[PDB]
């Protein structure tokens, strides 16, 4: 992949905006508008082509969540339906494992959910698997050596600085050590060994710090702070860098663009999107046509 893509997201009303940002050259590119508006959606690459997977329509004329799943070929610039999750999801996060999607947590009304399922491509098939041990909304997701962590969110009642991990040929999800921070709604990635954990939401304010997972020591270590304070931005890794996209400050729908280099241990601002937004959905593939 060359171009980081964001779907979706939120300012005053749900968006259907999808733009492409070339790290190698700094443009921005709009592209196909999703068929509907969504926020708090998540955005997965599998096989090349770029997929959105729940949210919710915040809109004037009415609230809907989204069990929905859709495809996005940069070959084509057009959006095609995919097969439905079980139920709506929104403020979801994904992970993809061996070609597969994993749709975890996200809420539908009040209801928060624990359930988790997962959406083979060649078949077009949803299939729920184990629920984690907590209901978790706003849940970050990211996947390390071919396993499945959930970290942090909403479960109705509490942010939360628990995480869990999922070991599919088990079918079984188990607590890890929690981090040092209550965070939700904030950015998960991987980048090398380590889960990182970006930003968020404690219920009171609205995050800066970024701390990182060891798989092998079992622990958690913060690094340096995001220059922004912010919940419900999107993460992604391009090139061995860690980029995160917007969010929300407390003040302001961020514009914000930065990115993390691990081995100087500094965020440095990179871009604006076009206009400031949270909740959006990102990915990483190849340029359109
Ligand atoms: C149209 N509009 N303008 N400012 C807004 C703030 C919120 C709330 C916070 C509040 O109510 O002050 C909110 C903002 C961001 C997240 Cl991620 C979650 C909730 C909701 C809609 C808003
Ligand atoms: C005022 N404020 N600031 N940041 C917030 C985040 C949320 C939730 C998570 C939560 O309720 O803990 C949220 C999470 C993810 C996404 Cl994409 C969008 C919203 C709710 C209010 C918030």
């Amino acid at each position: 992949g060359r171009l980081i893509y964001t779907a979706g997201g939120y300012f005053r009303q749900s968006l259907s905006y999808l733009e492409a940002y070339n790290p190698s050259n700094g443009s921005w590119l709009r592209l196909a508008d999703l068929q509907v508006p969504r926020s708090g959606l998540a955005g997965c690459v599998v096989g090349g082509l770029l997929y959105a997977v729940g949210g919710r329509n915040n809109s004037p004329d009415g609230n809907t969540d989204s069990s929905a799943l859709d495809c996005y070929n940069p070959m084509t610039n057009q959006w095609s339906p995919c097969a439905s999750m079980s139920v709506p999801r929104n403020r979801i996060g994904v992970g993809v494992i061996d070609g597969h999607i994993y749709a975890v947590g996200g809420s539908h009304g009040c209801i928060h959910h624990s359930s988790v399922e997962r959406y083979e491509p060649e078949r077009d098939e949803w299939h729920l698997v184990a629920p984690m041990l907590t209901r978790r909304i706003g849940v970050g997701v990211a996947v390390l050596n071919r396993l499945l962590y959930a970290v942090g969110g909403f479960d109705g009642t509490n942010r939360l600085n628990s995480a869990e991990c999922y070991y599919p040929e088990r079918n079984e999800w188990r607590m890890i050590t929690p981090m040092n921070t209550i965070r939700s709604g904030a950015g998960v990635c991987v980048l090398h060994n380590c889960i990182y954990a970006a930003g968020g939401y404690d219920g009171q304010d609205q995050l800066n710090s970024v701390e990182r997972y060891d798989v092998e020591t079992e622990t958690w270590t913060f690094v340096a702070p995001m220059r922004h304070h912010r919940s419900a931005l999107g993460i992604t890794v391009h090139q061995g860098k860690i980029y995160v996209l917007g969010g929300y400050d407390g003040h302001t729908f961020l514009d914000s663009v930065e990115c993390y280099d691990p081995d100087s241990d500094t965020w440095s601002e990179v871009t604006r999107m076009t206009s400031g937004r949270s909740g959006v959905g990102v990915a990483v593939t190849m340029e359109p046509c």
